[PDB]
């Protein structure tokens, strides 16, 4: 009935992937029952830093990166939800279904992944466990990992970014291609659908 109709809670920054150093980790900035009340009032008052988010809702943890002041993440994971902020739940900026994504303004100090321009296929996936897997790219979307791994491996890393060399965003990893469980490709939104949705 309307009168007991509930509202989905916001996705909530939970933690980063840190890469200012020479060392890539995981931080976690907020605990389960913090997330769970800032999911259900949406207003998030911690300070954001960096790129790549680590990002949760009541029911799912996955990944959400900043290119070019959005912060991007996938259908799957986010669906039309709001994300908490410090003012308040913000409205997603883009939506689309067809490729799996999402988007909200990039939060205040957060910082901006660039567009790659290089052409290169030589990539880096970085997960939520701070792994930077080499992979190759193999098309406009999909992508060979160099050395193939059970797919629990990339469970929770969509929305993650796939980089160049020279460390700009190429694409938002979106789906695994497993064969009898092992991860041996990569799907992933091209920045360039990113840079065509803005
Ligand atoms: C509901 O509206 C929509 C709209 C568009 C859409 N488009 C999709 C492409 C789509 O795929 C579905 C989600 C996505 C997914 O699991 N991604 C992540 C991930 O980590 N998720 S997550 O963070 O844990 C979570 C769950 C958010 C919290 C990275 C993978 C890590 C390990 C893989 C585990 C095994 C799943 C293997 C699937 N392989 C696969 O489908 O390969 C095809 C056949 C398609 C492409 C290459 C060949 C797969 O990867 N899947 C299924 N769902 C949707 C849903
Ligand atoms: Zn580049």
């Amino acid at each position: 009935h309307m009168a007991s109709m509930k509202k989905k809670g916001s996705v909530v920054i939970v933690g980063r992937i840190n890469l200012s150093g020479d060392t890539a980790y995981a931080q976690q900035t907020r605990g389960e029952e913090g997330c769970q009340e800032t999911s259900q009032t949406g207003r998030d008052k911690n300070q954001v830093e960096g790129e790549v988010q680590i990002v949760s809702t009541a029911t799912q943890t996955f990944l959400a990166t900043s290119i070019n002041g959005v912060l991007w993440t996938v259908y799957h994971g986010a669906g039309t939800r709001t994300i908490a902020s410090p003012k308040g739940p913000v409205t997603q900026m883009y939506t689309n279904v067809d490729k799996d994504l999402v988007g909200w303004q990039a939060p205040q100090g957060s910082r901006s992944l660039t567009p790659c321009t290089c052409g290169s296929s030589d990539l880096y996936l970085v997960t939520r466990h701070a792994d930077v897997i080499p992979v190759r790219r193999r098309g406009d979307s999909r992508g060979s990992l160099l050395s193939p791994r059970p797919i629990s491996y990339l469970k929770g890393s969509s929305g993650g970014p796939l980089l160049c060399p020279a460390g700009h965003a190429v694409g938002i990893f979106r789906a695994a291609v497993s064969t009898r469980g092992v991860a041996k490709a990569v799907a992933f939104i091209p920045v360039e659908s990113l840079e065509t949705t803005m």
